[PDB]
């Protein structure tokens, strides 16, 4: 599972409308050290070297997704639980040959739902970078192509209680295109050191 005592991922995708499709998705545990992707990441240090140390390590997660990208409004929807009521501060960064050119920061309540606190992120609209960006990708001719271009792209989201500026939850994704047959997939992934 994508969480912790405190914060748990409940569901996340990313998706354009004219249905959906879907480029990725997750709905609800191997490991991997964090020195293997330090590179992959800035040293700001705003990407992940400077953060893991501050801790806690057990919040610290790798998603490794193989996107559908055979297929307007491009959106992401994600959705998170607790027990306790908080406000969220979700950071969200997208790294491109080891430097950050984006940086998205929203706020969430919980809402009361079913004896538990749900917060929910839903139709943000994708950062027009990205947009841009797919599109580009989308026009490739080979999928080795575009696996050999998004090596070099990143994203991590860092969840943090508003309140008390304590971390939740800190998710590294890298990316690699699918073939059509095999939808896509995701694996999770604890990192540690
Ligand atoms: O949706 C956005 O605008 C965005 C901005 C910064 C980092 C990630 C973002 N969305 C996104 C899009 C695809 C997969 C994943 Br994980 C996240």
């Amino acid at each position: 599972g994508l969480g912790t005592a405190r914060l748990q991922l409940v569901e996340f995708s990313a998706f354009v409308e004219p249905q959906r499709h879907l480029f990725v998705h997750i709905s609800q545990l191997e490991s991997v050290d964090v020195r293997q992707i330090y590179d992959k990441f800035p040293e700001k240090k705003g990407g992940l070297r400077e953060l893991y140390d501050r801790g806690p390590p057990h919040a610290f997660f790798l998603v490794k997704f193989w996107a559908d990208l055979n297929w307007g409004f491009y959106g992401v929807s994600s959705q998170y639980e607790s027990l306790e009521h908080m406000t969220l501060t979700c950071s969200s960064k997208v790294c491109s040959f080891g430097k950050q050119v984006v940086e998205k920061v929203e706020t969430e309540r919980a809402q009361l739902e079913d004896g538990r606190f749900v917060y929910r992120l839903l139709r943000s609209p994708m950062c027009e970078y990205l947009v841009n960006f797919l599109h580009k990708l989308r026009q490739l001719p080979e999928r080795y192509m575009m696996n050999s271009v998004l090596e070099n792209f990143t994203i991590l989201q860092v969840v943090t209680n508003r309140d008390t500026q304590e971390l939740l939850l800190c998710t590294a994704y890298v990316f690699e295109v699918s073939t059509s047959e095999r939808g896509a997939q995701h694996h999770i992934y604890r990192l540690v050191r």
